[PDB]
């Protein structure tokens, strides 16, 4: 039968668009479809989309035959700077397909090889920062992270050094970034943008965008003008062909591709380690299992490439992390064709859905009861998990080309803090989970105290 979706409740000609005026988004909208099940409508003033929860109706939103990757608003008002990169362009941009056929070599697990040792010299200025804290001082656990991820992607990237372990100030870089991504992130929940109120919004926006843009076109300029070639994606990209074209990325697409990946590599994976953290302090036999993993596997003062992927357990501990708090907590889509959902629910060509990832993995009928407790064994046998129910990497060709790197450097980290270090939930953190770009665990703090292990 046709059935007729729910929707939450309504403000009379703002229809839902008020449930969004909120600081916590995406754990409003758990909660409505907590209330509400596996679908429901939500309507604005000129918009419709439907919110997905169910691996049942996600199973088919992740049919590419039948939908394709849609641009979110969010998406929209990053695209501002971020252009025509890979994260903020349309499938059927000419510059997607080419920058990604360009650039999915540069992102395989075979080219970790490649970024591992980079990799590694930011995780030992951590582990060093760590070493080099007094008694009784404490880590500001998303802080620190986002520092180790934004240099990983900095050095790996385009052989920049951020320095962020030098600094209590971002490098003026970040700040352009961070202020531009939380205007973006503003603009959403803004009625009247265009009120001579927010002039100075505006302003402040193309000044950010300008420093972005300067510093990105003139490292990408100093690249070409010294001819050096290295062990960076800004190498690649420089020398890359396009096999179906034959064409090379132009410079300012490449600029695009570096915002895009330096959006990437800050909040939104500093967040799954921010949250690994959170998870094994607050349960300390899966701490001790994780801990005795990295002390079994890490022999060397400095870990291997083959060392990292033997990080099993590790890994089961990043993939629940990411089951139950993904750090790119949801995506759009579009309908390509009038389609049925779920053989109840009818779609015309262009509607638009989305999916809400955390929701999704707390599907009862795929997880089991237990879907609110970390139990990295859930993850113990992957053959075992149903098609498109663990999704925190998007889907198809338009799913994330960082993943093999965001884990490989996740695994790294956590396996060398875990070997170096034993923590200690001093606080008795409450976790508040704080909603930008990205979610992250706001105020997290622990202590570590050394193992006094060297790293020489
Ligand atoms: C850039 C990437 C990393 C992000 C992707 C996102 C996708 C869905 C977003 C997001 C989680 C921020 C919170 C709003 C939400 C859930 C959303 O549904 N937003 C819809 C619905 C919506 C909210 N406000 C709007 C204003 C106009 C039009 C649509 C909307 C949207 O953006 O389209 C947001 C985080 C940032």
């Amino acid at each position: 039968t046709i059935k007729e979706m729910p929707q939450p409740k309504t403000f009379g000609e703002l229809k839902n668009l008020p449930l969004l005026n909120t600081d916590k988004p995406v754990q409003a909208l758990m909660k409505i479809a907590d209330e509400l099940g596996e679908i429901f409508k939500f309507e604005a003033p000129g918009r419709v989309t439907r919110y997905l929860s169910s691996q049942r109706l996600i199973k088919e939103a992740c049919d590419e035959s039948r939908f394709d990757k849609n641009l979110s608003q969010a998406l929209k008002f990053v695209r501002d700077f971020a252009g025509d990169g890979l994260f903020t362009s349309w499938t059927h941009e000419k510059n997607w397909k080419k920058a990604h056929n360009i650039l999915l070599p540069s992102f395989s697990q075979q080219a970790m090889k490649g970024y591992h040792a980079m990799m590694v010299d930011i995780a030992v200025q951590l582990v060093q920062k760590w070493e080099r804290l007094n008694a009784d001082e404490h880590i500001e656990v998303p802080e620190d992270m986002t520092r180790l991820t934004l240099d990983t992607i900095g050095l790996c990237g385009f052989n920049y050094r951020f320095n962020s372990f030098y600094r209590d100030q971002p490098h003026p870089f970040i700040t352009s970034m961070v202020r531009a991504l939380d205007e973006a992130m503003n603009k959403l929940q803004r009625a009247n943008p265009d009120d001579p109120a927010y002039d100075e919004n505006k302003r402040q926006f193309q000044e950010d965008i300008k420093v972005m843009n300067d510093l990105v076109d003139k490292i990408i300029a100093d690249r070409k003008a010294s001819g050096e070639q290295s062990d960076d994606l800004l190498t690649h990209m420089l020398n890359g062909k396009d096999p179906e074209t034959g064409e090379p990325l132009d410079d300012e697409n490449i600029r695009y591709q570096i915002i895009t990946f330096l959006i990437a590599g800050h909040e939104t994976t500093s967040g799954l380690l921010s949250f690994a953290l959170y998870f094994l302090v607050k349960n300390p036999h899966v701490l001790q299992k994780a801990a005795e993993e990295a002390a079994r596997v890490l022999v060397d003062p400095v870990p291997s490439y083959k060392q990292v992927k033997q990080l099993k357990y590790v890994g089961m501990v990043l993939n629940e992390a990411l089951r139950l708090w993904p750090t790119a907590p949801a995506f759009s889509l579009y309908a390509k064709e009038d389609t049925v959902l779920g053989g109840e629910y009818p779609l015309e060509k262009g509607d638009e859905l989305m999916v809400l990832i955390p929701q999704l993995h707390r599907d009862k009928t795929i997880w089991g009861d237990d879907v609110e407790e970390f139990r990295p064994e859930r993850f113990e046998n992957p053959s075992a998990i149903p098609q498109h129910a663990f999704k925190p990497f998007g889907n198809g060709q338009r799913a994330c080309i960082g993943q093999q790197f965001a884990l490989h450097e996740a695994t790294l980290v956590l396996g060398m803090m875990l070997k170096h270090f034993d923590f200690e939930d001093h606080t008795n953190y409450e976790l508040d989970i704080k909603e930008t770009l990205t979610l992250k665990p706001e105020g997290f703090v622990v202590k570590a105290k050394s193992k006094k292990i060297p790293l020489g």
